[PDB]
C-alpha cells in the first residue's frame, strides 16, 4: 500500500500546516489570526476514515506502523483538540472519533504502540480532555483507547496514564454518562486502571459520589440483556475495597447504599465474575471492622460463604474461605 503512504502524507501535510499556525499562536503570543486551517477544507476526515477502516486488519497495521501511522493520527487528533477545544462541530467530532478508533486498533495487543502513544504526552492530555465532550459517541471511543492503553501496559505507560489524570477524568465521566454503550467502555478502562496501583484506587475513591455510583452499578438494569456493567462496576469496587476497608467514611458510604447486603445476593449469582468480585470485596470488608463483621453475621454471610469454599473456580474458593475465616475469627459479643 502506497495509498497508505499517500494518506499519511496528507495527514502530516495538514498537521504541518497546523503546527505552523500553532507555533505563531502559542498561549503567550496572545493576539490571534483569522486564517486558522480547518480540516474540512483539506479533505481530512475521509483520509482518517480510510486509515481507520484499514487499521482493523493486522496486515495493514504492520504497514502503518512502519510508516509512522500511529504518530501521525495521534498528532492529528492532538492538534485538532488543541486548536478547536471542546467543540460540537460535527466534522471535528467525526474526525476525532475516526482517529480515536484507529488508535484503539493500533494499540490493540501492541505494547510498543501503547508506550509510544503514552509517550506522546500532549496527545494523552487531549485524549483525557475529550471525556468532557458532549458527544457520548466520542466519549466511548476515548474510553476505548484509555482501556487498551491500560491493559497489560509497561511501567512507563502506567505511570503516564496516572500522571495525566485519566482515572479521575474517567470516574467523573462515568457519573454523567447516559448510554449503556459509553458506560461499558468507561468502566472497562477504570477496571483496568484500578488494578495498577494503590494511587489509582485512592483516586477512584476520592471522587464525590463515585463510591455510591459504583455500589449502584451492582444493581444496574441492562436494556441490552448483559451483565457487563454489574461485572465491571463490581470489579472496580473489588479492586478499590482494599483501601475502603481502612476508611470508615468510605465504609459508611457503602453502608448508606446497602453494599454488604447486595454483595451477599451476588454470592448466589450464576455469573462467575459477579460471584468472584463479591467474594473479593467481602474478603476485604470482612477484615479490621467489628461493625461490618457483625452486619455480615446478622445477614447470614457465614452460611452463604461456606457454600462457596468448595467451588471449582479458584478465586471464589479462596475469596469465600478467606472472608469466612475473617468472620469466624471475629464473632460479635452477642455470638459465642
Ligand atoms: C483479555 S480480556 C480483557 N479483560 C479486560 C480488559 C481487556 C482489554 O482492555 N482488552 C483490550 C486490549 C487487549 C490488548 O491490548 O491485548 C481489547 O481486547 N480491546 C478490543 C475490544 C475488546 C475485546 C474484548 C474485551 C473483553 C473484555 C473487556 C474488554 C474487551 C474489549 C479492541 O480494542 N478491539 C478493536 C478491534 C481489533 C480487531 C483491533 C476494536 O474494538 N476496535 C473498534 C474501532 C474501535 C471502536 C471504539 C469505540 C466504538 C466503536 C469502535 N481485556
Amino acid at each position: 500500500h502506497h495509498h497508505m503512504l499517500h494518506l499519511l502524507e496528507q495527514i502530516r501535510a495538514y498537521c504541518e500546516t497546523c503546527w505552523e499556525w500553532q507555533e505563531a499562536h502559542e498561549p503567550g503570543m496572545d493576539q490571534d489570526k483569522n486564517p486558522m486551517p480547518a480540516p474540512v477544507e483539506h479533505q481530512i476526515c475521509p483520509a482518517v476514515c480510510v486509515l481507520m477502516k484499514l487499521s482493523f486488519d493486522e496486515e495493514h497495521r504492520h504497514a502503518m506502523n512502519e510508516l509512522g501511522g500511529l504518530q501521525a493520527i495521534a498528532e492529528l487528533l492532538q492538534v485538532d483538540c488543541e486548536m478547536y477545544g471542546l467543540t460540537n462541530d460535527h466534522y471535528s467530532i467525526t474526525l476525532r472519533r475516526y482517529a480515536g478508533m484507529a488508535l484503539t486498533n493500533l494499540t490493540f495487543g501492541d505494547v510498543a504502540n501503547k508506550a509510544t502513544l503514552c509517550s506522546m504526552k500532549g496527545c494523552m492530555r487531549a485524549l483525557v480532555a475529550q471525556l468532557k465532550s458532549e458527544s457520548e459517541d466520542l466519549q466511548q471511543v476515548i474510553a476505548s483507547v484509555l482501556r487498551n492503553l491500560s491493559w497489560r501496559a509497561d511501567v512507563n505507560s502506567k505511570k503516564t496514564l496516572r500522571e495525566v489524570g485519566s482515572v479521575k477524568a474517567l470516574m467523573e465521566c462515568a457519573l454523567e454518562v447516559k448510554k449503556e454503550s459509553t458506560l461499558k467502555s468507561v468502566l472497562s478502562a477504570l477496571w483496568n486502571l484500578s488494578a495498577h496501583c494503590t494511587e489509582n484506587k485512592a483516586d477512584i475513591c476520592a471522587v464525590d459520589g463515585a463510591l455510591a455510583f459504583l455500589v449502584g452499578t451492582l444493581t444496574y438494569r441492562s436494556q441490552t440483556n448483559t451483565l457487563a456493567i454489574i461485572e465491571s462496576g463490581g470489579g472496580i469496587l473489588r479492586n478499590v475495597s482494599s483501601l475502603i476497608a481502612t476508611n470508615e467514611d468510605h465504609r459508611q458510604i457503602l453502608r448508606e447504599n446497602n453494599c454488604l447486603q447486595t454483595l451477599l445476593q451476588h454470592l448466589k449469582s450464576h455469573s462467575l465474575t459477579i460471584v468472584s468480585n463479591a467474594c473479593g470485596t467481602l474478603w476485604n470488608l470482612s477484615a479490621r471492622n467489628p461493625k461490618d463483621q457483625e452486619a455480615l453475621w446478622d445477614m447470614g454471610a457465614v452460611s452463604m460463604l461456606k457454600n462457596l469454599i468448595h467451588s471449582k473456580h479458584k478465586m471464589i474458593a479462596m475469596g469465600s474461605a478467606a472472608a469466612l475465616r475473617n468472620l469466624m475469627a471475629n464473632r460479635p459479643a452477642k455470638y459465642k
